[PDB]
């Protein structure tokens, strides 16, 4: 559950800083550029615990399970 | 034809997974490779899987994956 906790915390810190949190997270996943995630409230340091391919693996597994795949 | 439960991405990614599974490949690994690279060559032609992935851009796939995850986990809610 680490990745869901990270993305939750990052979304809420993005929101508090007045960013569009979805756009910034999409930007991070596209680019791997930590600059899309503010340093505020440790958000950038939290997302850097994971590798982008681990984040993508979780997004993909979650999406497929929710759309009817038995993993 | 309706799917009983964006919907095109749902159709594409589930169909790609099942075709990769039928051909004995690691489907998650191949899908991750596509998402990181945008390269349709990570997807076999088999059962129209590559044709379906090529209906989308990598950023549209990533946008849907991110939006679906946040909404489903109650973060964007």
């Amino acid at each position: 559950q680490e990745i869901s906790k990270t993305l939750t915390s990052v979304y809420r810190s993005l929101e508090e800083k007045g960013y569009n949190p979805i756009n910034q997270i999409i930007g991070y996943v596209l680019s791997g550029d930590p600059a899309y995630i503010p340093r505020y409230n440790d958000a950038r340091n939290q997302i850097r615990k994971h590798e982008r391919d681990e984040i993508i693996e979780e997004l993909v597994r979650y999406y497929l399970k929710g759309n009817g795949i038995d993993l």
